[PDB]
Parts: C-alpha cells; structure tokens; sequence
C-alpha cells in the first residue's frame, strides 16, 4: 500500500520537497508551538478538523519513533549506532515530520488555503534564477 | 501536552487496554485487512472519515519505524540486526498500534458506536467466570 499523509488535505510530498529543509523549523520548535496554540483544542474530545485529527496522531508517531532512535543509539553495543542514529533522525525522518508539523500548524493559523498558494508562490520563486527574483523569497499572513 | 489519541473518538487507552494484548491481530494482518477494505478510499484525496485520517498517518509510521529497524540491521555487525531492533518494536509499540489500527479499522467495518459498547461488554466478559455469564460472547456486527 502507499499513502501521502498531504493528499486528503490538498498538498503532496513534492510540493513541500520543493521547499529548502533550512526553512522548517527544529522539531522541538515546532512542538512548543503546535501545543502554546492549540493545546486545548488537541487534547479535546472534538475532532475540530482533520488537521487536528493528523496533528494528533503525527505527534505521537513521532514520539515513538523517537523511543525507538533513543533505545538504538543507547543500547546497541556497536558504537556506529550513534552516526546512524543521527543520521537517520537529520537526513531522513526528523526533516520529513518537521514538515509535516509545519503543513498542519500553518493550515490552523492562516487556513488551508493560504498555506496551499504559499507553496506555489514559494515554488516559483525557488526555481526562479537568482538575478531573476526578489532578493527576499515569500512570507506567508492572513 | 498529553494526547490521548483515543479521545476525539469517544474511548481511552485503558478502554483499549481493557482488552488482553492476546486479543488483537498481529499488525501485518491488520495492514492487510485495512489495504484490502479501504485502500482506495485511505489513498483517496477525500477525508473520508476521521478515522480514515488518523489511520493514514498511523499506517505510515509504522513504515517509519521499521525503515530504521532495517537500516540497523543493514548498516550495524550482524549481532545487532534487524530482528533485533523489531523484536525490540514489537515489545514496545507493537500493541500500540495493533489497538490503533484495530480500534480504527474495526470502527470503520462496524460503527464506531457498536466498537465501543464491545469493548466494555467483552472486556467484563472474558474476566467473568463461565458459570456467572451468558454463554455466547459480546460480538461485532450491523
Ligand atoms: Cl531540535
Ligand atoms: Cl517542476
Ligand atoms: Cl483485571
């Protein structure tokens, strides 16, 4: 099977790809910031919307995959596990979900479809060449 | 914070709990029960449920987690392995996500209602000796 977790929400993998990693913020950011909001909501017993509903179980999949990269980078004996732990968290996964959280806090803040179009600006500008563009790149408001 | 991810849904981990880590199917089978009921519609761009939306985003990171599990087995001397690192999952966040991919699954197969009121009926039904219960078992179905 294969899902992308921005499809039902009217985004794609891609379109955040297109975006520099530099640009999200760290994971630890991000999480402060999705709970000084929308704590209250996200611990309610409403769905409020289905970015609630993905910001939800996002977060807590990332704490379990969280646990897991602790336990492989402590507890494995072969002392490579540290660089691949590492490794996996910056090169793959922590930059995969500090999108993700991004897509859906943005989404609550400035509304789906801001957030969509901020993408599409971004992408223009990005694969603008430089001589061609402003100097500074798109900033997403209300 | 502190997410339930039960709660917009109308249970609670110890709800789930409430039931023996014995009763829910391995996740593999659950995986192939969710891929062979709403594949197309969970790969659909169209929030079918909130239950759609939670089970998208729980069906991808177990794919993150055994990602890693995979590249300790790859990248590490063979006495650290990825059956080492899964044995590891499935003692962990194994039940985790059979009670969620269960709980979501089987709430979209029967309503969420009819999953509820099994949870408790078969819970107190399993602790209760044979002589001082019906004989046949709380069951799901419409
Ligand atoms: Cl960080
Ligand atoms: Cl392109
Ligand atoms: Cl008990």
């Amino acid at each position: 099977m294969d899902i992308d977790p921005y499809k039902e929400f009217g985004a794609t993998v891609e379109l955040l790809s297109f975006l520099p990693s530099d640009f999200f913020p760290s994971v630890r950011d991000l999480l402060d910031t999705a709970a000084a909001l929308y704590r209250d909501a996200l611990e309610s017993p409403e769905h409020c919307s289905p970015h609630h509903t993905a910001l939800r179980q996002a977060i807590l999949c990332w704490g379990d995959l969280m646990t897991l990269a602790t336990w492989v980078g402590t507890n494995l004996e072969d002392p490579a596990s540290r660089d691949l732990v590492v490794s996996y968290v910056n090169t793959n996964v922590g930059l995969k979900f500090r999108q993700l959280l991004w897509f859906h806090i943005s989404c609550l803040t400035f509304g789906r479809e801001t957030v969509l179009e901020y993408l599409v600006s971004f992408g223009v500008w990005i694969r603008t060449p430089p001589a061609a563009r402003p100097p500074n790149a798109p900033i997403l408001s209300t």
